[PDB]
């Protein structure tokens, strides 16, 4: 009953959050086993960030220059290295709350939960999508850098995002946990803009299935369409092409509701060409594209985590 | 940068979730110190729930009939009692993860986070409002009963909601942690309907302030209004009357933005009488009323929890 944007329970990630200070710059770090991961611009003054030479700034630092605080306990730093745009601080204490984890690089269209943190302390959790233009539509203030995005599978936390910056129009950019940015962005205070974004078609279809599962059914028309003809229409309205892989991923929802993916594509085609005429779907006046097919299954089938 | 529905970090509550089974009925319980709290209808068969006599059903149970599982560990039950619609199971082990906590009864219009659980295990977290008709618009499946709603203040978890049932139109109903239902509902499978709902006016105003803080400003008109005249208009569109207490609670946002509450009331009055003309506010095509003034401050000022 009901369908909501829903984040993963954050407790496993909360126990990994620490504060990292270098000089007068403080941000969040992620403490897994005996390594703390954080954005490399913790080593920058405000003036360094206009055109930093990270390798140069880092050669002038030593272990003791990094103040790492887990709550009210300082963690002694015994090694450091730079991996792409991420700094790795080796500490002399393994985090006893470390969950089973992986580092993954997610694909555009996939969703994850963000645990927004300041000074190493969690402020809130929300659900995000990696946009096709490799930005995310988050909520972040000064000092949020080093907040992470993650998915959970039973007992395993898959970390996929570390926050670094905000761009014009207010969208956010960051890296995977190997320090590689999503998209063409750089961690420098210089002129940068996101490319034009597009609508994640497979996710809109997943969300229409969620609507049907939840009894919100007015938009279902009596028609079908071809994959080729749907994608012709989708292009006009700035929607990602639907691939056969996407059709296959939608199969569980298609089987659950008895609606073929291409039949649902016919209904979405009408909605795009005609609008929603002041009606809502699942309480929303716009078509929603930040639920994956898995998100829909997970929420409508009550999948839990251990 | 950005404004999102954002839940409290759930870790403190995750460490209190347990599974409670009686007979063949299983649901979630909340384990604080040496007491487990859960909905009393765990003692009902499917047929009992049509017209249960809870006192009668409970007199036929003894301590050993209650199977309480915290992960893979069974907690021995050494006492039980019924308090309104909640069952309290005394166990022989205090929960070592118990946070500092309070039980509170929230008022209509206030928000909280729900940790949706199945079989004692957390599935996800989302933000909810107590509606003026004493329902909540949640996302709950079979077996979710005993999931709780809560707010966090620094280190203190204020539990305010325990989930019990879903009503026609798909809205949900439940109790505070003393077992008293919000609204006129009863924990019986019988014909029940929510009253007509209304829009939480103070929260819409808080959300308009969030829009201004985030630079989304088109709806601001050049006018002002009286409290009396605004509420005349608000009545027509099924909005709660705005009280002076509400004006005072909005003062921090009014001071932050330089916009008097009654000036913002003039802008909201235009939006109601005129619509949004296909425009969005903070990405939304409808006026949003599930952010409190505190929610707005907390998200735009980065308040954290310890
Ligand atoms: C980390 N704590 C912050 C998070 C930012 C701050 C406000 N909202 C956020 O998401 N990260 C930064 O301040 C980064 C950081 C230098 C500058 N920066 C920016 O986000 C800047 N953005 C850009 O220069 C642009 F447009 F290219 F993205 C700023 C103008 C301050 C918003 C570094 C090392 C990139
Ligand atoms: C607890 N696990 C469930 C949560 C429900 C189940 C589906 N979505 C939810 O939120 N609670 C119940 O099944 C409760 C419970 C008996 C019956 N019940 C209902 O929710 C029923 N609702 C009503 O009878 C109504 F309309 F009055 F609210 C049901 C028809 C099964 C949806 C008790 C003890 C009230």
């Amino acid at each position: 009953s009901g369908f909501r944007k829903m984040a993963f329970p954050s407790g496993k990630v909360e126990g990994c959050m620490v504060q990292v200070t270098c000089g007068t710059t403080t941000l969040n770090g992620l403490w897994l086993d005996d390594v703390v991961y954080c954005p490399r611009h913790v080593i920058c003054t405000s003036e360094d960030m206009l055109n930093p030479n990270y390798e140069d700034l880092l050669i002038r630092k030593s272990n003791h220059n990094f103040l790492v605080q887990a709550g009210n306990v300082q963690l002694r730093v015994i090694g450091h290295s730079m991996q792409n745009c991420v700094l790795k601080l080796k500490v002399d204490t393994a985090n006893p709350k470390t969950p089973k984890y992986k580092f993954v690089r997610i694909q555009p269209g996939q969703t994850f939960s963000v645990l927004a943190c300041y000074n190493g302390s969690p402020s809130g959790v929300y659900q995000c999508a990696m946009r096709p233009n490799f930005t995310i539509k988050g909520s972040f203030l000064n000092g949020s850098c080093g907040s992470v995005g993650f998915n959970i599978d039973y007992d395993c936390v898959s970390f996929c995002y570390m926050h670094h910056m905000v761009l014009p129009t207010g969208v956010h950019a960051g890296t995977d946990l190997e320090g590689n940015f999503y998209g063409p962005f750089v961690d420098r205070q210089t002129a940068q803009a996101a490319g034009t974004d597009t609508t994640i078609t497979v996710n809109v279809l997943a969300w229409l299935y969620a609507a049907v599962i939840n009894g919100d059914r007015w938009f279902l028309n009596r028609f079908t369409t071809t994959l080729n003809d749907f994608n012709l229409v989708a292009m006009k309205y700035n929607y990602e092409p639907l691939t056969q892989d996407h059709v296959d991923i939608l199969g569980p929802l298609s089987a659950q509701t008895g609606i073929a993916v291409l039949d649902m594509c016919a209904s979405l085609k009408e909605l795009l060409q005609n609008g929603m005429n002041g009606r809502t779907i699942l309480g929303s006046a716009l078509l929603e594209d930040e639920f994956t097919p898995f998100d829909v299954v997970r929420q409508c089938s009550g999948v839990t985590f251990q």
